[PDB]
Formats: C-alpha cells, sequence, structure tokens
C-alpha cells in the first residue's frame, strides 16, 4: 500500500542514488525503481527475502512501455530484516552499478541508454530514512 | 504536476527532516508537507517567491481532515531561484522547528499533537536532490 514515488528528480550520470530504509522484522520484499515514469524503468531493483518463489535473492529488471525485460538475479543478499540498510546506485549510458552495503557490486545494463532519470520509487517492506540522488 | 509523495515514513521526535532541492530559475513556489496523509498535515511549508498574492514570503499551515488551518507567514526568505537550497525541520508534540539555511529558525505549532510522521510530500518549482528524515 504505502510507498514513495518521485517524478521530480533530475539525476544524471556521475550522481549517486543513496537509499536508506528500515526493513520490517518480517520483510518479504522491497523495491527501488529508477527511470522516466512508472512504465519506463532503467532499473527495477527488488531484493526478495521470500517473494514470488525467490528466497534471499535480488531480482533486477528493466521496464519498457509497460513491458518487463529479461530478469537478472543476484545471490548477494546483505539484508537483515528488522535493521537499516543502505543501497547506492551510480550510472552511465552503458550500465547502472549497484553497490551493496557489504561491498558487493554488480552491473545492470542500461538497456535504453537512459541519460536522465526523473523518476524513482521505493516501496515494499521498509520505512524510508533517506533518498538522495546527487 | 510532478512531485514527491511518500507514505512510508516512520519519523519520530528527535529525528530531523532534511530536504535539498534545486530551485527552478523562474521558481514561483515550492511546498514541503508532513503529516499522516494528504488530508492530515502537521506542517505545510510553502515558500512563495510570487504566488497567490504573496512575494518572497513563507506560508505555513496545518490541514485537519481536508481543512486548512490558520496561516502563519514568515518574512525570512533565503531562497534564490536557480540555486540549491536546504531546509531542515525537527519536531515534538509541541511544535515543529523550521531551520532555514541562513540560520533563521521559527516554530510552527503542532496543532494536531502529532508524534509520528508517516507522510511527506515535496513539489512545486524544484527538483529533489535529497530527502532524509532520520
Ligand atoms: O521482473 C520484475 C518483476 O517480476 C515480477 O514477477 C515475475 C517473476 O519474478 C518471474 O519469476 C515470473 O516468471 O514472472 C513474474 C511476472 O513478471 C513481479 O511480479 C514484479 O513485481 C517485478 O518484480
Ligand atoms: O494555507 C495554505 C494554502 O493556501 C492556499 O491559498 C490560500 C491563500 O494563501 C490565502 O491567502 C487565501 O486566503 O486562501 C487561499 C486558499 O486557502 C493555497 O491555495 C494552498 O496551496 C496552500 O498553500
Ligand atoms: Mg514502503
Ligand atoms: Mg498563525
Amino acid at each position: 500500500a504505502c510507498g514513495l514515488v518521485a517524478s521530480n528528480l533530475n539525476a544524471k550520470p556521475g550522481e549517486c542514488l543513496k537509499v536508506r530504509g528500515e526493513l520490517a522484522p518480517d520483510a518479504k520484499s522491497f523495491v527501488l525503481n529508477l527511470g522516466k515514469d512508472s512504465n519506463n524503468l532503467c532499473l527495477h531493483f527488488n531484493p526478495r527475502f521470500n517473494a514470488h518463489g525467490d528466497a534471499n535473492t535480488i531480482v533486477c529488471n528493466s521496464k519498457d512501455d509497460g513491458t518487463w525485460g529479461t530478469e537478472q538475479r543476484e545471490t548477494a543478499f546483505p539484508f537483515q530484516p528488522g535493521s537499516i540498510t543502505e543501497v547506492c546506485i551510480t550510472f552511465d549510458q552503458a550500465d547502472l552499478t549497484i553497490k551493496l552495503p557489504d561491498g558487493h557490486e554488480f552491473k545492470f545494463p542500461n538497456r535504453l541508454n537512459m541519460e536522465a532519470i526523473n523518476y524513482m520509487a521505493a516501496d515494499g517492506d521498509f520505512k524510508i530514512k533517506c533518498v538522495a540522488f546527487e
């Protein structure tokens, strides 16, 4: 139900998205989205504690005119229910780089070579403490 | 039309809201709202460069079940169109304290005696760089 949605960003390559949130003690999933609008996402970042058949797996994807792209799963899962977590994301026209709080990083392709991000959303089983993209 | 809305906060007295935004070169107004939901706000903070008959004036108010309260106008106006600005807000059951970037502060009464903030919004003539409430 509850969530954060912002359509008033003006983020560009070289800037860093930093999101901090407090994970519910029974957290099943949370989502961070970046893009142009809800139907056009260069990144959907979805740690699944236990959701949609995945356990302790991050699912990433893109969304183009409402259509989900090819999923990319990551096994690094430094997320503890009931605690604060921080995720940082940088990007350029080739890839987004996701930096997890244990020092794991991975790339997700910038499939539509998006160079301006004006939309973000954060929702699921956590309460927001910080969103910065600067 | 664009803006930020979050219903997934869990802010408590002793935590500080910090908002950074890039003001449009022709900015007329921006708004920061805090409360339970869009109809129930312990603080509506509205710097008006030139809007609704006010020039370089901050208008603050509360909103109770959809009804605006008594306005409080502040003359301190350390906001420059085309630049980044930062506003910090603290609160307790008595008052919210607004801390402006030039060191001016003022209090706005917490009329609804709200001790938990789950909702915030930021919109108007700026682009968000940071929202933190922690
Ligand atoms: O791809 C992100 C998207 O996934 C949806 O669930 C997928 C699921 O991960 C996959 O295993 C299945 O094959 O297709 C489902 C439907 O596309 C989620 O529903 C959605 O929220 C996103 O997370
Ligand atoms: O009170 C905040 C609220 O003000 C509305 O405008 C007011 C205006 O400030 C006041 O001078 C006039 O008497 O009543 C108007 C309507 O309540 C704004 O429209 C609204 O956006 C808020 O900023
Ligand atoms: Mg949420
Ligand atoms: Mg008054």
